[PDB]
């Protein structure tokens, strides 16, 4: 296996907040997928696909990334950064832990996987 699990990503409840939602996250060998439960990916559902050749650089978020969310959240996202388009555009990934440590784990993981570290 690999790094996978569910992590938290901004969703729109209410309109233009974004809270949170679990949603199943598995980094395949050089290749990031997105899945929103088992279901969808056993049957080959894939939600989002990241590449992780792509990506420019993993770290952890701070206070500013969000202001409703908490402190004690804070250390338990992390964001990731992959081009979309070229390279200045590139976009970035949220993605919260229920543990500091999964954040230090996902992280130390998928950017270790990463060619360009």
């Amino acid at each position: 296996s690999r790094l996978e699990g569910w992590l938290s990503l901004p969703v729109r409840n209410n309109t233009k907040k974004f809270g949170w939602v679990k949603k199943y996250v598995i980094v395949s060998s050089k290749k990031i997928l997105f899945y929103d439960s088992e279901q969808d990916k056993e049957q080959s559902n894939p939600y989002m696909v990241l590449d992780i050749d792509k990506l420019f650089h993993v770290r952890p978020v701070t206070q500013t990334d969000v202001y409703r969310a908490d402190a004690k959240e804070i250390p338990r996202i992390f964001q990731i950064l992959y081009a979309n388009e070229g390279i200045s555009s590139a976009k970035n990934l949220l993605l919260l832990a229920n543990s500091t440590e999964e954040q230090q784990k996902w992280v130390s993981r998928l950017v270790k996987k990463i060619p360009k570290k």
